[PDB]
């Protein structure tokens, strides 16, 4: 083939990755083979297609996409960390809140040039933000759901994370807009300054009824519309809500004031990307080396 083996990277969502090089170029990338349960979805082919143009430095570039015996190869540009692996490894001082800082203010223009697009990730987790040793963070796997779907399991049987799954995609709405991104971006952002996953939900209800032992139980004045939400139920229970200083201290009142608005129940009334990146939290931003 066109691609050497070097090592495999892990389990994906959709097949194996494995690191591989490129015969004629020489160049390093991540090699995704997408197996599905024919030909690849006209679906597929409509998603994967926008998403080779859809370019940025925030967002792991797409190389090229190979189609042959009907599946599809995508080969992407390769970074050598993801945040899940970094964060355990400063489990014991934490990731620096400047770094934190400068990561959220990438992220968000990362998202802030894909929602313009009408393209959403729908899948955001520290496993699919990749960073270099320069200071850089990356979107990993930006449309591939819209694409392909988002499995219960993957192809190896690995359990997808409810962790930060917004919850209107819980209650059941089938309308995905933007504002599902900023809600996961919120969640790991929290996760970054304490130390620990902020809605470690292992079931559905399980992460609804933790989302809602911190934020309140959702009703009609702070959402309107969710008791209509198919999966909405009158016997959840009530509960109410915590005040911010108790979930993310050590963050200061500014990051506290952006992280409510990121997390508020309401799509309609969630921060977008671009509101966000204006936002005084980020007045003095800056662009720090980490330490792997
Ligand atoms: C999944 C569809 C959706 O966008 N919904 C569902 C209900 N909803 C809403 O306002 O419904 C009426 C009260 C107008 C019937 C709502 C509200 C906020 C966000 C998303 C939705």
């Amino acid at each position: 083939e066109n691609f050497q083996k070097v090592e495999k990277i892990g389990e994906g969502t959709y097949g194996v990755v494995y690191k591989a090089r490129n015969k004629l170029t020489g160049e390093v990338v991540a090699l995704k083979k997408i197996r599905l349960d024919e030909g690849v979805p006209s679906t597929a082919i409509r998603e994967i297609s926008l998403l080779k143009e859809l370019n940025h430095p925030n967002i792991v570039k797409l190389l090229d996409v190979i189609h042959t015996e009907n599946k599809l190869y995508l080969v992407f540009e390769f970074l050598h960390q993801d945040l899940k692996k970094f964060m355990d490894a400063s489990a014991l001082t934490g990731i620096p809140l400047p770094l934190i800082k400068s990561y959220l203010f990438q992220l968000l223009q990362g998202l802030a040039f894909c929602h313009s697009h009408r393209v959403l990730h729908r899948d955001l987790k520290p496993q699919n933000l990749l960073i270099n040793t320069e200071g850089a963070i990356k979107l990993a796997d930006f449309g591939l759901a819209r694409a392909f779907g988002v499995p219960v399991r993957t192809y190896t049987h690995e359990v997808v994370t409810l962790w930060y799954r917004a919850p209107e995609i819980l209650l059941g709405c089938k309308y995905y807009s933007t504002a599902v991104d900023i809600w996961s971006l919120g969640c790991i952002f929290a996760e970054m300054v304490t130390r620990r996953a902020l809605f470690p939900g292992d079931s559905e209800i399980d992460q609804l009824f933790r989302i809602f032992r911190t934020l309140g139980t959702p009703d009609e004045v702070v959402w309107p519309g969710v008791t209509s939400m198919p999966d909405y139920k009158p016997s959840f229970p009530k509960w109410a809500r915590q005040d911010f200083s108790k979930v993310v201290p050590p963050l200061d009142e500014d990051g506290r004031s952006l992280l409510s608005q990121m997390l508020h129940y309401d799509p309609n009334k969630r921060i977008s990307a671009k509101a966000a990146l204006a936002h005084p939290f980020f007045q003095d931003v800056t662009k720090p080396v980490p330490h792997l």
